[PDB]
């Protein structure tokens, strides 16, 4: 069973645009998206499709790059750090749901290193 995907809009929450958030969409996300290991992370885990009936029994704060992309596109975030926390939740979720050395974990580890490389330096505001 799949819960609804994480919100990508919320009228109670204030919106913002910053140079750093623009960069997170235009450079960081859009480059990671093209990586050969990006595909498992491009949309919410579909537990019915993937036959992972325990996925949402284990993972209570799901996150994926599709959701992050839509959040950036909709100016959902207040700042870069908020967006960065979503990437970090995505990676951590993968390590939590799986086991060290798993192929899916190797993919997340590779993406995380590339992500860290790209956010090491952000534009100034
Ligand atoms: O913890 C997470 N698993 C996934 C995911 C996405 C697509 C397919 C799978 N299962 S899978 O096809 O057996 C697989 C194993 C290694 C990479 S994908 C997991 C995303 S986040």
């Amino acid at each position: 069973m799949n819960p609804p995907p994480p919100e990508t809009s919320n009228p109670n929450k204030p919106k913002r645009q910053t140079n750093q958030l623009q960069y997170l969409l235009r450079v960081v996300l859009k480059t990671l998206w093209k990586h050969q290991f990006a595909w498992p992370f491009q949309q919410p885990v579909d537990a019915v499709k993937l036959n992972l009936p325990d996925y949402y029994k284990i993972i209570k704060t799901p996150m994926d790059m599709g959701t992050i992309k839509k959040r950036l596109e909709n100016n959902y975030y207040w700042n870069a750090q908020e967006c960065i926390q979503d990437f970090n939740t995505m990676f951590t979720n993968c390590y939590i749901y799986n086991k060290p050395g798993d192929d899916i974990v190797l993919m997340a580890e590779a993406l995380e290193k590339l992500f860290l490389q790209k956010i090491n330096e952000l534009p100034t505001e």
